[PDB]
DNA sequence: CCGACGTCGCATCAGC
DNA sequence: GCTGATGCGA
DNA sequence: GTCGG
């Protein structure tokens, strides 16, 4: 954490441009610069040194100079005491609330935590639940708790159909000592790129995980993606565990490796990999890696049978999950 | 300079 | 009801 | 905001 103050500054700038300015690319530029600096093994002595890194240009270099000299950045000081910006930035932290909904909520005077509670009738379902567990969602999950949840999910899954395979991707698979949520890839042999030989495949798993009071809430649900809330069971006389966000993704069994690559992350690592795939003339999603034609239009799925195979096509040495934490 | 910036799932709304 | 765009999220 | 070309 050598360059902690800097990466925080850029991350805060990223949040600003996303939530307030609604400038998504600026937001990704800051997050990209913060990431490349995050894994820079030196304590940066000057902006020009940082400018030697990709994703770090003139404007950020100048801001880094200002930060390194004063210990602060004036643009952020101004933003911090801007009440509208501070209000919008806050509302966006509630799940289901983005820059647009936050901005309009502020136009109605709804700009604090109680504002959201007394005006509960103005939220859709996602925002209602996202506010219901705002406090709990702020807490991280120690890896120890992640391990408990994986036993439950994997065993409950086993009980519905023993051919379900369930893998816990996300930062957990990246070996993080603490995660922000739980991410689960799911594969049943009846669901391939060829056919859905069984309906309700994901529904029945959600159903089972609700029966055991593991999944307490749903933010959204489809035939391939679930977004909701879970909770570890506490013993007698114990304070309850915080409610945890959970994501479940049903991906066609034969397209597992593109799926496990996608959901393992990190999100930036992905964005850099897929952007590199393009420069090599490939396009990767959670399903397939495919070549790009002479006209841009992608061709047929190339054969993939390992995580490493996808790294090969784009001329990248395989990086274990632990090393994708950009 | 400038075009492009990973890719896609669900909720939701506009328009028909 | 559907198609496509938009908002928010993975 | 950055950068390839
Ligand atoms: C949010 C998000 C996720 N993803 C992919 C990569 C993430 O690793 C994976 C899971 O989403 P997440 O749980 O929001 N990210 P996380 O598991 O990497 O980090 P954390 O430990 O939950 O905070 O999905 C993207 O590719 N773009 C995104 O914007
Ligand atoms: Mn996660
Ligand atoms: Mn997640
Ligand atoms: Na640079
Ligand atoms: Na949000």
């Amino acid at each position: 954490t050598l360059n902690g103050g800097i990466t925080d500054m850029l991350t805060e700038l990223a949040n600003f441009e996303k939530n307030v300015s609604q400038a998504i690319h600026k937001y990704n530029a800051y997050r990209k610069a913060a990431s490349v600096i995050a894994k820079y093994p030196h304590k940066i002595k000057s902006g020009a040194e940082a400018k030697k890194l990709p994703g770090v240009g003139t404007k950020i270099a100048e801001k880094i100079d200002e930060f390194l000299a004063t210990g602060k950045l004036r643009k952020l000081e101004k933003i911090r005491q801007d009440d509208t910006s501070s209000s919008i930035n806050f509302l966006t932290r509630v799940s289901g609330i983005g820059p647009s909904a936050a901005r309009k909520f502020v136009d109605e005077g709804i700009k604090t935590l109680e504002d959201l509670r007394k005006n509960e009738d103005k939220l859709n379902h996602h925002q209602r639940i996202g506010l219901k567990y705002f406090g709990d969602f702020e807490k991280r999950i120690p890896r120890e708790e992640m391990l408990q949840m994986q036993d439950i999910v994997l065993n409950e899954v086993k009980k519905v159909d023993s051919e379900y395979i369930a893998t816990v991707c996300g930062s957990f698979r990246r070996g993080a000592e603490s995660s922000g949520d739980m991410d689960v890839l799911l594969t049943h042999p009846s669901f391939t790129s060829e056919s859905t030989k069984q309906p309700k495949l994901l529904h029945q798993v959600v159903e089972q995980l609700q029966k055991v009071h593991f999944i307490t809430d749903t933010l959204s649900k489809g035939e391939t993606k679930f977004m909701g809330v879970c909770q570890l069971p506490s013993k007698n006389d114990e304070k309850e565990y915080p409610h945890r966000r959970i994501d479940i993704r049903l991906i066609p069994k034969d397209q597992y490796y593109c799926g496990v690559l996608y959901f393992t992350g990190s999100d930036i690592f992905a964005k850099n990999m897929r952007a590199h795939a393009l420069e090599k003339g490939f396009t990767i999603n959670e399903y397939t890696i495919r070549p790009l034609g002479v006209t841009g239009v992608a061709g047929e799925p190339l054969p993939v049978d390992s995580e490493k195979d996808i790294f090969d096509y784009i001329q990248w040495k395989y990086r274990e999950p632990k090393d994708r934490s950009e």
